[PDB]
């Protein structure tokens, strides 16, 4: 499939149009006629592009952009607006929507817009996937390796790590080697970067 689209709109006419033009274009589709049906589903939705009514009851463009950011979703979001509501869509753009379409619109404008939005959002998809794995790599260290790693990324030398965590200075190099291989880090430098993505530096 060419991408999956989650459509949110209380107008059955719109849901039916979009389901048609998107299927006839090769995308998968899930329709939500109800705001909390979409929210209830969001934490186990796989990656896809959201196409939402800018004035969905309960979940307008601003409201949706805030809940998507709060749930830290990398799903790109397109906003469907009527001409009178474009000021509202603009506020959704300032909160990170990818684009908006004012109604009526041509189908190929929307499909083009969807392809582009999916292409632009896949780096942050892959990024959050990598942050997931990094967290798993951290979780897998032994408590002594977690100690050495905390030290290294805090900037401590071999001896300061050794007297802070009370470890023979002759074995730091060894827990460091184990940390590096389990973190798949090629240098202190990269180990600290991995730590930052993991949120162990704040
Ligand atoms: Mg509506």
């Amino acid at each position: 499939t060419k991408g999956h689209i989650y459509v949110i709109d209380d107008d059955a006419a719109m849901r039916d149009s979009l389901n048609f033009l998107l299927d006839s274009a090769g995308f998968g589709v899930t329709l939500f006629d109800d705001a909390q049906a979409f929210l209830d589903a969001l934490p186990g939705l796989s990656f896809g592009c959201v196409v939402s009514d800018v004035r969905m009851p309960g979940l307008d463009g601003i409201e949706l952009l805030k809940r998507m950011k709060a749930q830290q979703s990398p799903f790109p979001i397109l906003i469907m607006t009527g001409h009178g509501d474009v000021p509202l869509a603009v506020e959704a753009m300032k909160l990170g929507a990818v684009d908006f379409l004012e109604k009526p619109f041509e189908d190929d404008r929307l499909t083009a817009m969807i392809e582009s939005a999916i292409r632009q959002a896949e780096p942050a998809a892959k990024s959050e996937a990598v942050a997931q794995d990094i967290a798993a790599r951290v979780a897998s260290l032994s408590p002594r390796e977690r100690q050495v790693m905390e030290g290294l990324i805090a900037g401590l030398s071999n001896k300061l790590i050794a007297r802070e965590y009370d470890i023979s200075p002759r074995t730091i190099e060894v827990y460091r080697a184990n940390v590096m291989t389990k973190m798949q880090a090629n240098s202190l430098s990269e180990l600290v970067r991995l730590a930052m993505r993991a949120g162990m530096l704040n």
